[PDB]
């Protein structure tokens, strides 16, 4: 298991404009296209983002490229942010593998907001992170996914996924 395979079994794949959780249109694997109610400013989004026009579908190939860019923009801005990046630095390869799987749902901002799950995680308190990160909206509103992440950040293991 690895980053990639674990946010395709958290996202799915689409390759039609759908509605996230949230209500927002997005398509491929969890590839967020506008918080806007326009399906017309979605497809705008869509054809800029794809570099052709295509009335709202997109192949396989393309969702895996966004996914692809999504990914590495996701880790270069958990590096690029002063909050995050000691986090990420003092964990192991699977944990670091949850952080960036919140980070690519929920944002840099999002994530930094979670202040004192971020230095329980730190201090290698998994237990009490655990407890902590599941007084959330995160864990309220997706909490099949969540509990995945949670158990994760718990373990240090694929487990939730296996
Ligand atoms: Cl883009
Ligand atoms: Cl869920």
């Amino acid at each position: 298991m690895n980053i990639f395979e674990m946010l395709r079994i958290d996202e799915g794949l689409r390759l039609k404009i759908y509605k996230d959780t949230e209500g927002y249109y997005t398509i491929g694997i969890g590839h967020l296209l506008t918080k806007s109610p326009s399906l017309n400013a979605a497809k705008s989004e869509l054809d800029k983002a794809i570099g052709r026009n295509t009335n709202g579908v997109i192949t396989k190939d393309e969702a895996e490229k966004l996914f692809n860019q999504d990914v590495d923009a996701a880790v270069r801005g958990i590096l690029r942010n002063a909050k995050l990046k000691p986090v990420y630095d003092s964990l192991d390869a699977v944990r670091r593998a949850a952080f960036i799987n919140m980070v690519f749902q929920m944002g840099e901002t999002g994530v930094a907001g979670f202040t004192n799950s971020l230095r329980m995680l730190q201090q290698k308190r998994w237990d009490e992170a655990a407890v902590n990160l599941a007084k959330s909206r995160w864990y309220n509103q997706t909490p099949n996914r969540a509990k995945r992440v949670i158990t994760t950040f718990r373990t240090g293991t694929w487990d939730a996924y296996k």
